[PDB]
């Protein structure tokens, strides 16, 4: 004991026989979008791409979407 920090492998891709389906997040997510959409956005393509970026995740995309990006660069 003198440190914290946990890894557990480093980057694992799990992607083959799927296809990148633009309709295939406005169906799962869908409901989230129209949240966002009241709890303080609006912008789906925003709401979604946050969202799949967290794995669906709204409440992890509204922190996204609230300007919570981190890395920078251009």
């Amino acid at each position: 004991g003198s440190s914290g920090s946990s890894g557990a492998r480093a980057c694992s891709q799990s992607s083959q026989t799927a296809l990148p389906t633009s309709l295939f997040t406005e169906g799962r997510y869908q409901q989230e979008l129209e949240e966002l959409k009241a709890l303080g956005f609006a912008n789906r393509d925003a709401n979604l791409q946050a969202l799949v970026a967290t794995d669906g995740d709204i409440h992890a995309a509204i922190e996204m979407l609230l300007g919570a990006s981190g890395p920078s660069s251009g």
